[PDB]
Order: C-alpha cells, then sequence, then structure tokens
C-alpha cells in the first residue's frame, strides 16, 4: 500500500505515499495494464469543493481554522442555494497551479509554481473570448522570451452554457486535402480546416497557415477570429552545417498552447482554460516534422543528406532524425526563442521528481508520454519507474464540440 | 468483453478479446498504474486446476478438444497428482509449453518467429557437470557458427523447492565486471556483483574489459559448481565502423549470443527454475542499451570527441549523434561477419504485423509498450503509435529471485 519506486542508472529508490489520494480511475485493473492507451448534483459537488478546500487550506497553513471552516461552510450554503460556487481568486490561482502539478503527462512540470494566471471569468461573448487570448498570446510569447500561462474562462453551469475554443491548440498549421490525392500542410488538422472553411473562413491554401480561432460563448454557435499576425511568433528552421536545408522551407510556430482540455477544480469544470509553456525540441522535430502522418520529412531530408536510403539498417532515418532535432533547436536559440532540448527537460524532471518525493510523498507520472520520442534510454528518465495516478484538480480530455453542438 | 486498441499512425483498430483468459496480476489496480515498474511448493489444490487448464488448452490446439485422448491424459494427471504430488509432461506438451511461454511474453518484439523454437529436453539431468553439458550444447546448436537459431534448453521442475535446478548466470554469455579501490570500473559494471561471487567460488580473473564469466551451476539444490564455457564456443563480433577508421580503436566488441538463463518457465502449473533460452540480437540492445547506459560501458563521450561534436551544451545533440553512429557499427559489424542481428525497424515492423496477425487469429496480442519500445529513435518506429494491451497468459516466463539470496549453503 505504500509504494516504492526505483531509478535503475542511479539505484535511488523513492517511497510513494501521495497515490492514496487519488480519486479518479486509470483504465488499469488487476487483469489488464491499459498504459499505452491514449484516450481510456449538489450532493456530488459539496464533498469535491470540501476535498479542495481542504487541501487549499492545508496549503497555506490554516488548516482546521477558523477561516478554513467559516469558507467551507460559505460553500456550502452556496452550492444548497444556487447549485454551483464561485472560487476566490486565490482559489483559482492555486487550483490552476496545481492542475499543472497534477499533469502526469507533463515533462516541464518543475515549473509548475510560476504560472501566470489570467481571470477571463467575467468574459460574456467570443469577441470578449478573443481579446483575451491575443492578451494571452502576446503575454506568453513576450518577444521570444515565453512565460507560463493559462487564461480561464466561465465555469461549466448546466452543460448547455458551455465556453470553448474549438481549437485543439490556439496556433495550429491548416490542412487541405489535394485533388492530387497529396495533403497539403499539417495533415492533422484536415478535418478542422474543413469547419473553418465552412464557418466562412478563407484559406490561403498554402503549407503553413495558421488557422483562425473559432470560438464558443455561453453555448452559442462558434464564431471566427484572425490572431493578429504579428502576435503569432514563428520561426524559420535552419541548419548550423547544412546550407541546403532552408531550401525546404520549414517554419514553425513559438508558442505551444494547449486548448481543447478541461481543468477541473473544486468540482467545477472550466471547459475553456488554454495554457501554454515553451517547447521542448523533440516535439516539432521528432512528432511534427517525421510522423509519418504528420509534416513527414524524414525522406526529404535523408535525401539531401545523401544516405544510402536502401536498407533499413544503415540507420539512415536515425541519422536524418537527428539532424531535423539539431535543426529545430539551433533555428529556435539563434532567433532568441525559449526552448529546451529533451536532455535539459528530462533532467530537469528527474529534479522535480525527488523534490516531489521529498516535499509531497510522490509525483504522478506517465512514462510513455515523459520519455522523449528519441534517443529514450540516453535521458534519466527512461532508467526512473514512475507511478502514474490521477489526482485533482486536473486538466482532462473532453469531447471535440463539433460533436456535441446543437448548433 | 471487448477492448479496442487503436494505431494512431494508421487508424487501424484492433479488438482484443484474448484477455478475457489472461489470469496472473499486472500490478495495476483501477487507481494506480504500475505500466513503468520493472519486477512488480504448490499445493495439489491448486495444481489440477492449472494443469487442466494447460492441457485444455494443448488439446484445443490439436484440435483433440474433448476426445477420449484428451480425456485419458486429465484422468492420467489427475491420479499422478493425487499420487505423487506432481506430474511429468509429455515431450509434446513440453514443447508447445515452451513456445507459448515465448509466445506470450508481453516485454518481447521478436515474437514473430516464436513458433521456431528448438527445444532441448533437459529433464533427465541430475549434476552439474550434466548441466554444462547441455549448456554447451545450446550454445553450440544457437550459435551454428554465425547462423543463429533460436533455442531452449529446459533443466528439471521444481519439486519441494529445495531441490531446485538453477543457473547463476543471469545470461549464459555475459562479460566480467571488476571494481577498482579508485572506484573505477573496469569492464561491465552491471556484472560486479556477480563477478565477485564467481571470484569467491575460485574462478581465476583475467581481469580485462571483455572477460566472458564462467558458467555457476547447480543442480537439485546443491551448492552451485564453476565452468568455463569453451572459448572456441562463444562467438564474438569485434566492433567496426563503415566510414570511421578509429571507431575499432575503441577496443570493443560483443559476443553473438543472447540467452536469458534467470527466467522462470511456468507450464501447467509446473515450475522450470532453470530453463535458459536464446535468439540474436536487436541492434539496440548492444548499441544503446550496453555499450551507452551511463552504468554500463557507458562510451557515449569518447565516441563524441573522437567524432569531434560541440560537447558543451547538450542542445547541439551530440549525445544523439554518436549514439546512431555506434548503432551504425553494431550494425555494420554483425553483418560484415555474417552473424544474424536484426535492427530497430525491421524487428519493430515485423512486430506489428505479427501482432495483427496474432489479433486476427488469437483474439489478441499482450504486449509491454515500455520495453517494446527501443530505447533510441523511438517514435520512428510503428510501435511506437501503436496502443498496447498488457495482461498474462501462461504458459509463461517470470522472475524469479536471485539464487544467492535464497540459497541455502551445503558448505
Ligand atoms: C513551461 C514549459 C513546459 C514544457 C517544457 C512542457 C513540456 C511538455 C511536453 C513535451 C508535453 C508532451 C506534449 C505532447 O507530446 O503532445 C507536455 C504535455 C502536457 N503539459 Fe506540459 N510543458 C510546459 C508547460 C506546461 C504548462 C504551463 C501546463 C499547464 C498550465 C502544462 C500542462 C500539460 C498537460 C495537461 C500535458 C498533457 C497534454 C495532453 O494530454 O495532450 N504544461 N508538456
Ligand atoms: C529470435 C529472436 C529474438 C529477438 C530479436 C528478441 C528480441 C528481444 C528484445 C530486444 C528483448 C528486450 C531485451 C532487453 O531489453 O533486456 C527481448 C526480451 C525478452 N524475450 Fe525476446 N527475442 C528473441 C527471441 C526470444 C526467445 C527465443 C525467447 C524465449 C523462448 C524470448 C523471450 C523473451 C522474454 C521472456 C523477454 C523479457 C526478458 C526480461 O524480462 O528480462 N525471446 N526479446
Ligand atoms: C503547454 C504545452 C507545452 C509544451 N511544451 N507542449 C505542449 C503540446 C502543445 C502542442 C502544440 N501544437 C500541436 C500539438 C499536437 C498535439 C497532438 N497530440 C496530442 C497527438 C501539441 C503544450
Ligand atoms: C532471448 C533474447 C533475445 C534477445 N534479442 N535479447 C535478449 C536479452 C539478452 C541479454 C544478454 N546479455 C545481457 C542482457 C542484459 C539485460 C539487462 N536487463 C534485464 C536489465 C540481456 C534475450
Ligand atoms: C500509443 C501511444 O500511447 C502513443 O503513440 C503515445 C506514446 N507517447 C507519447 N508521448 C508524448 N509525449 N506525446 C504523445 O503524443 C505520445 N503518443
Ligand atoms: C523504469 C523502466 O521500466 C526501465 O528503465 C525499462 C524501460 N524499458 C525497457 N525496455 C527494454 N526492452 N529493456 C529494459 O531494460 C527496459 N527498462
Ligand atoms: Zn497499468
Amino acid at each position: 500500500r505504500f509504494l516504492k519506486v526505483k531509478n535503475w542508472e542511479t539505484d535511488v529508490v523513492l517511497t510513494d505515499t501521495l497515490h492514496l489520494k487519488s480519486t479518479l480511475e486509470t483504465g488499469c485493473t488487476e487483469h489488464i495494464c491499459m498504459g499505452s492507451i491514449m484516450l481510456p448534483t449538489k450532493d456530488q459537488l459539496f464533498p469535491l469543493a470540501k476535498e479542495f478546500l481542504d487541501q487549499y487550506y492545508s496549503s497555506i497553513k490554516r488548516f482546521g481554522s477558523k477561516a478554513h471552516m467559516d469558507r467551507l461552510e460559505e460553500v456550502n450554503k452556496e452550492i444548497e442555494s444556487t447549485s454551483t460556487y464561485q472560487l476566490k481568486d486565490t482559489e483559482l490561482i492555486y487550483g490552476a497551479k496545481h492542475a499543472w502539478r497534477n499533469a502526469s503527462r507533463c515533462v516541464g512540470r518543475i515549473q509548475w509554481s510560476k504560472l501566470q494566471v489570467f481571470d477571463a471569468r467575467d468574459c460574456t461573448t467570443a469577441h470578449g473570448m478573443f481579446n483575451y487570448i491575443c492578451n494571452h498570446v502576446k503575454y506568453a510569447t513576450n518577444k521570444g522570451n515565453l512565460r507560463s500561462a493559462i487564461t480561464i474562462f466561465p465555469q461549466r453551469t448546466d452543460g448547455k452554457h458551455d465556453f470553448r475554443v474549438w481549437n485543439s491548440q490556439l496556433i495550429r498549421y491548416a490542412g487541405y486535402k489535394q485533388p492530387d490525392g497529396s495533403t497539403l500542410g499539417d495533415p492533422a488538422n484536415v478535418q478542422f480546416t474543413e469547419i473553418c472553411i465552412q464557418q466562412g473562413w478563407k484559406a490561403p491554401r498554402g503549407r503553413f497557415d495558421v488557422l483562425p480561432l473559432l470560438l464558443q460563448a455561453n453555448g452559442n454557435d462558434p464564431e471566427l477570429f484572425q490572431i493578429p499576425p504579428e502576435l503569432v511568433l514563428e520561426v524559420p528552421i535552419r541548419h548550423p552545417k547544412f546550407d541546403w536545408f532552408k531550401d525546404l522551407g520549414l517554419k514553425w510556430y513559438g508558442l505551444p498552447a494547449v486548448s481543447n482540455m478541461l481543468l477541473e477544480i473544486g468540482g467545477l469544470e472550466f471547459s475553456a482554460c488554454p495554457f501554454s509553456g515553451w517547447y521542448m525540441g523533440t516535439e516539432i522535430g521528432v512528432r511534427d516534422y517525421c510522423d509519418n502522418s504528420r509534416y513527414n520529412i524524414l525522406e526529404e531530408v535523408a535525401k539531401k543528406m545523401d544516405l544510402d536510403m536502401r536498407k533499413t539498417s544503415s540507420l539512415w532515418k536515425d541519422q536524418a532524425l537527428v539532424e531535423i532535432n539539431i535543426a529545430v533547436l539551433y533555428s529556435f536559440q539563434s532567433d532568441k526563442v525559449t526552448i529546451v532540448d529533451h536532455h535539459s527537460a528530462t533532467e530537469s524532471f528527474i529534479k522535480h521528481m525527488e523534490n516531489e518525493y521529498r516535499c509531497r510523498g510522490g509525483c504522478p507520472a506517465d512514462w510513455v508520454w515523459i520519455v522523449p520520442p528519441m534517443s529514450g534510454s540516453i535521458t534519466p528518465v527512461f532508467h526512473q519507474e514512475m507511478l502514474n495516478y490521477r489526482l485533482t484538480p486536473s486538466f482532462e480530455y473532453q469531447p471535440d464540440p463539433w460533436n456535441t453542438h446543437v448548433w
């Protein structure tokens, strides 16, 4: 019931007690592990509020205080009267930071307590949402010196007045099916692009077209807005050794900003809560550029390198992969846009884990997501046993709104 | 009940029904996943259902389920269990059981080969000397002058747990490791403890960087005995690089035969505590783990120096760059010497086809994503994008305690 995790490189053993506070389910059972699966009322609400408010008041060393009891008292009355309750600014900020702290798939959590929280609970229209998001984007970008941020829109009420950002990330590139049968742009975004066009977006039909925002306020029909082009910082990709690399015409955006997840705090649900940090290079260099279902550039780079592509065992794919990831890091660094390489980031996470075990009794981590998509075992996280479990406040997946929306 | 897995690269969705046959625990609960944890004397009462489950599976596989031959065999085993408290497998059942333990091994990416396994029945073995002879024969057969053949040798099953056969070596072929008084390590740092045991048992250590360890062999619960595998039976490959002529001067080599000898084979409730098995190497096992783990030969720095990479900051990816070259060299070297080896692209591609075939014809394929995905270049192999279900089927290979921690010394 008290669990040990071992690092097989260092022999360091940590003891996890924090897992005994998990509430949400994993998907696994005693008979089957689903560790590699990507997507596995007043009565209900008050214990959730209490559990959260208890952890909040413990965090500021006023557990069992009159102010603690008074708050609990106040929230219980508000739930009985109004069926929901409103978080204090202090609680909203605490909850947001802790949702990130609890994000088991995030390698960047050493940064968790440094999060700028934008309270957008006063927002009422899609135009309001657009303004808030532009300001988030500009703040977080900070001319290349990225700062972590989250913007939090009004909480779900009856579920018929949800605020949603229809985009999965604030900044993504369009994807288009060609008559030629090929795909132009980002293939992962063909469907969403179709929806934008359907809603009246005039698509430029290029390879790196920043998608417009599709914003839904108060359960109303989503509306289209274009992020000011000057607020979208992009980096052209070149290589320090290969002069030809620039000729590939590759670029990527500087701001990684997830916009499709649900923030749960104290049983309240924030269905629109875009958040952003800064990139780890492999995200772009390995996944965005080299996934066969994405920009899929391996072959073209390998040819430019004149590698022997006849046999898998020449490791031409692996060689081209490294160079692509070298180019990504070099380009961001040259343009002074914050980026972290997978060695530095995973080393940070190990230190974070050790801090968390030492001061919190554990750190929920998903090894399948934490280990980088290249060079796994030369990063320290590969050798680190991790326990995965769900704590609240949390960021959760939610259904894509076009399957949900009654137009 | 039906469970679906999806491949996120291809959108191929498979449906698992085989998991309904799973028995042992995973380590996970509804509240915690232990998917990245490495390591998460039977009564007759528990033995017959296990024997019967196995025999039913065996007779189904040969299309004789419910036959008189099937029923007579259940009867025969029941009587043997009630009479002698255990039972003996037929040779056909032993071979079936061993192939299926491999087929069921969720951490093994090489399972497309499972039906092709040479099974050496060593159940008539009685002494450590006898074990040595069987193991030499396995090494020679499996090696086959570089054209490797999968094989397993099966020593007598556990009885009262006080007469266990054990191979104390975790693998049949490994290099010695020596801890120096200055704290540095010579040879393979992973094998320091076991090397010390061997020396204590009387092994004369040459004290070099690549000394093949002797076999330490325990028969019938007796104290283990040392034997040196004939050097001419141990195939090794000097490592060189096709473009970098200095790579040979790193002085690296490795053995051709990967052979696990510390696992327990369970078939029909019987426990085979000494069952060494071997296949052929996937390149990354040597090039990534053996050579580049910080806790092993740890050659990344020296290699990157010789390539004159920028080692001042990690973001030059000098480690990744050197890592690829080392792995090219291992593959090049084995191929040049005509010793069987498979690259991680070939092996994972073959695994995906195996896995799909298993879903179609068997209703599933238990797989541990954490072990299946190679230790370099993960997401440019197809297994990275493949959702897997991990569960445990028998016959199976299991971990067991290291013998030095549990052995009662006779003296
Ligand atoms: C500041 C530097 C940060 C770094 C280096 C970082 C790194 C990463 C990486 C590499 C991933 C995997 C993404 C993928 O493979 O799709 C990830 C996932 C995630 N991150 Fe972080 N992140 C950072 C900031 C943040 C912030 C500010 C938050 C929340 C406020 C956050 C919450 C999450 C969540 C919930 C996931 C899982 C997303 C999903 O399931 O798709 N991260 N992070
Ligand atoms: C024939 C070619 C084979 C290939 C290419 C192959 C490949 C692999 C690889 C790469 C691993 C991971 C090794 C590690 O990281 O320590 C592994 C593990 C494993 N293999 Fe296979 N293997 C082969 C044959 C076999 C055979 C013949 C058996 C048994 C009859 C077997 C059973 C297992 C088991 C039980 C594991 C898990 C070992 C552990 O938990 O330490 N494999 N295999
Ligand atoms: C907060 C945060 C930080 C970070 N380093 N990465 C992310 C991921 C952001 C991201 C941006 N564009 C595109 C994607 C694609 C993700 C699709 N995955 C889920 C298959 C993801 C988020
Ligand atoms: C049957 C089989 C096939 C294969 N390709 N690899 C193996 C593993 C072989 C192997 C050989 N020497 C040493 C090791 C060390 C493994 C260390 N792990 C368990 C921590 C492993 C076994
Ligand atoms: C099937 C498997 O879970 C899937 O491919 C996962 C693996 N690990 C990952 N890890 C990260 N960080 N991001 C991902 O999208 C994935 N994809
Ligand atoms: C902690 C983690 O489970 C451990 O380092 C695992 C990861 N995956 C692995 N995969 C293989 N094939 N072999 C290994 O030894 C490991 N080690
Ligand atoms: Zn699990």
